[PDB]
């Protein structure tokens, strides 16, 4: 059925009661790039965790089915999770190594300057107990790790918010759209970047722990407020 379909959506973090969000009703079928947008702190992370299944639902199970009966779904959430090992092994993350695929990802991630600058290249101990890098560079490695996995569903949180460099984001944005189009996979991104906020693909708005709709960009015109005129 729908890759991201929610019936009740009464997820909560407290084991007993106190629902932090409820009345969630979305249905995202396969091959539907549905980025998630909203205001600051409007339960975007909680909704993303509830979608993965890390939050205790109250109303009931949102139901799931095999993309092409489920539960293994790619997800990254907030903050960079870095493996304290070599950068190259961090990128692969228990995945087969293809030179063309690795070069394609590093081109989209624009990690060539990062590897060249480091004296040991991508063999440096990235993360704790090693070489300390920039926060934006940590996010670029983190987001590229999920993308390189080549899965049918990809969940991302603040890909461009951590680093708003036009050169890095645009190539990553171009790489993300092209890779998703070729693979016909599902992509969900939570970010505050207005560079690609409107798109022909589906968009879902999250506010006050609920989602108004997850549909075409024409709903923004249908909505009373057109994102405050961008």
């Amino acid at each position: 059925n729908f890759c991201v379909q929610i019936i009740g959506g009464f997820f909560t973090w407290t084991p007993d009661g106190i629902p932090t969000l409820s009345n969630i009703t979305i249905r995202i079928p396969r091959g539907q790039l549905t980025m998630i947008v909203g205001q600051v702190g409007c339960g975007k992370s909680s909704l993303l965790l509830a979608t993965l299944g890390e939050m205790q639902k109250v109303s009931g199970a949102v139901f799931w089915n095999s993309n092409l009966s489920r539960g293994p779904v790619a997800y990254a959430s907030q903050k960079p999770w870095l493996l304290n090992a070599t950068v190259e092994e961090n990128i692969t993350f228990e995945s087969p190594f293809n030179k063309q695929r690795y070069k394609m990802v590093i081109e989209a991630c624009s990690l060539q300057p990062d590897i060249d600058i480091l004296p040991h290249g991508d063999q440096t101990q990235i993360g704790e107990r090693g070489i300390n890098l920039s926060g934006g560079q940590r996010q670029r490695i983190s987001v590229a790790r999920a993308l390189y996995q080549q899965t049918n569903v990809v969940f991302l949180d603040d890909p461009f918010s951590a680093l708003d460099v036009h050169l890095s984001d645009h190539l990553m944005q171009a790489g993300i759209l092209e890779l998703l189009r070729d693979d016909k996979r599902t992509v969900v991104l939570v970010t505050h970047k207005l560079q690609y906020l409107p798109h022909a693909d589906w968009i879902i708005a999250m506010k006050d722990g609920t989602i108004q709709r997850e549909g075409t960009l024409k709903d923004f015109q249908r909505s009373e407020c057109q994102l405050f005129e961008h």
